[PDB]
């Protein structure tokens, strides 16, 4: 199989995988959309009671078998569709993640001037409604009428934005060249990629907490609102954000943990990684809300109702406030470089684990010697599939994919995996496996969580979210019916992998009754257990 080499290497690589654009781009506007501190309490509850336990379960389940997200299902061969669903969601996410990366590239290239181009209203693309501070903002109108050239409907496919296509091509080429040249084999690139963003965040924090009005923004960011928590929308959003940011049902955690040694302490690593991820999100929220409050104080309005709701918050509200500071291009360059690094770090690991899973599934030696060709094919397919997201209607499709194809399907898949492990295989068997691996049983908190707490919370959230369903929208724009249907189909595509594969596997099982075939297809295979022979003892001994 192959080991890692050291524990700090695995920890740093997992930090690079986990902390990305979901800490600095998606978490801020998801927190702003849910009225600040009304989002924090469900977020922390869902982190404490569902996220860390499932993170630990996934890491231990990867480490015990020395198998990836597809080969670990020898424990129950009929439930192999969980890994296929994980792969489908990974493909969905990796199509549009790199489009977000290329938009960051475009802004980084545009920041290389003495004067920022979104600072004034005296440009050809500006209208008579433009009103700057040097309400229609110059930054918003730069974003909407110059960079995107947004259409009026999702079905209005206009022209392709050539600069965005160039940025997307450059991004894909960079990722491919990093993948095929063995960049991760160097300890200077991994260290830099997962450490410099913290320096940038520290500098931005120090710059933004010394401004007049920052305390008002911080207070809005941290003050709870007890009357906006009894709604299922905020709970669903918090669950989705937690699972997306921890990368639970992506499938790469199992593949990454399959390279760990048998007696490695996987219980401490999961805690470290989860705490680091959430602390990074909170720190970025501080950084953004400080100058949100400063800008609100400048404009004379409340901390809320100062910016629009949507994924463009980091591309519109932040630079418009940066424009009011001295040496603005420096801050802009730092911000966009940090975003680019965070995105590329996650994209590299996603593609690596996906290619590894495909190659392992195919099996034969012919595909082992043609791994570069598989990587090139996957990259070409990703670029070609992301091409239509760079048109005048691209942001509609991107928002739909973000909110439907990678939202709350991860929670369902993780819950199904947990239930399958705990109730078909047996919780006592898994506890014995964990004690075999670690030398002590898992703590009772995790046992209670896995057996009772997380599935019940997920079930209640699912039920009350399904009962109360609002239709997606984007700043007073109402999506048509067929777009909502396409979003539902995208959500269902990954979930449907489980029952379909279960029926396909049942169709080829021996027996004379349905119950007999159900019993035969659910018991562990002959090769389930530890990989190495000296670890093959107790209940697995020959
Ligand atoms: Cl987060
Ligand atoms: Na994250
Ligand atoms: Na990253």
């Amino acid at each position: 199989r192959g080991n890692w080499g050291n524990q700090i290497e695995f920890v740093l690589t997992s930090v690079g995988y986990a902390v990305g654009l979901g800490n600095v781009w998606r978490f801020p506007y998801l927190c702003y959309r849910n009225a600040g501190g009304a989002f924090m309490f469900p977020y922390f509850i869902m982190l404490i009671f569902c996220g860390i336990p499932l993170f630990f379960m996934e890491l231990s389940f990867g480490q015990f078998a020395s198998q990836g997200c597809l080969g670990v299902w020898r424990i129950s061969p009929m439930f192999k569709g969980v890994g296929y669903g994980m792969m489908v969601v990974s493909t969905y996410i990796g199509i549009y993640y790199n489009v977000v990366i290329c938009i960051a590239f475009y802004y980084f290239f545009s920041s290389m001037t003495h004067v920022l181009p979104w600072a004034y209203c005296n440009n050809p693309w500006n209208t008579h409604d433009c009103a700057g501070v040097l309400r229609t903002s110059p930054s918003e109108e730069y974003w909407r009428l110059y960079v995107l050239k947004l259409s009026d409907d999702i079905g209005n496919f206009g022209e392709v934005r050539l600069p965005l296509l160039g940025c997307l091509g450059v991004s894909w080429l960079v990722v491919f060249l990093c993948l095929i040249r063995g960049v991760k084999s160097s300890g200077k690139v991994v260290y830099f990629t997962a450490t410099f963003p913290y320096v940038v965040l520290t500098i931005l924090f120090v710059r933004g907490v010394t401004l007049e009005g920052a305390f008002d923004g911080i207070m809005y960011y941290l003050t709870p609102q007890w009357d906006k928590i009894l709604a299922a929308k905020v709970w669903g959003d918090a669950a989705s954000q937690i699972f997306y940011s921890l990368g639970c049902a992506w499938g790469g955690l199992i593949t990454m943990a399959s390279y760990n040694k048998f007696h490695n302490n996987c219980y401490r690593d999961s805690v470290i990684i989860s705490i680091t991820n959430c602390a990074t999100s909170v720190y970025a929220g501080f950084v953004i809300f400080s100058i949100l409050g400063f800008m609100a104080n400048h404009l004379g309005v409340d901390v809320s109702r100062v910016a629009d709701h949507g994924p463009g918050l980091a591309f519109v509200a932040y630079p418009e406030a940066l424009t009011l500071l001295p040496i603005s291009p420096l801050w802009s360059l730092l911000f966009f470089f940090m975003l680019i690094l965070l995105g590329l770090g996650t994209q590299f690991c996603l593609l690596e684990t996906l290619v590894t899973a495909i190659v392992d599934e195919v099996g034969n030696e012919w595909i082992l010697q043609k791994k570069t060709y598989v990587t090139l094919g996957v990259a070409v397919a990703g670029f070609l599939l992301g091409i239509p997201l760079t048109s005048q209607a691209g942001i509609y499709w991107l928002l739909l994919m973000d909110n439907y194809a990678a939202s709350f399907s991860l929670v369902v898949i993780s819950c199904i995996m947990c239930v399958a492990i705990m109730y078909i295989y047996g919780h006592r068997n898994y506890f014995q496996d964990i004690q075999m691996m670690l030398g002590f049983p898992p703590p009772l908190f995790f046992q209670i969580c896995w057996r009772f707490v997380s599935p019940a919370i997920i079930f209640f959230i699912l039920v009350f979210t399904v009962i109360q369903y609002p239709i997606t929208a984007y700043n007073h724009y109402q999506y048509p019916g067929w777009a909502v249907a396409i979003g539902f189909l995208m959500a269902l595509s990954s979930v449907l992998c489980i029952p379909l594969y279960a029926m396909f596997r049942l169709c080829r099982t021996d027996g004379a009754d349905l119950l007999q075939r159900l019993k035969n297809a659910t018991k562990p295979s002959r090769d389930w257990g530890p990989a190495l022979l000296e670890h093959r003892t107790g209940r697995y001994a020959p």
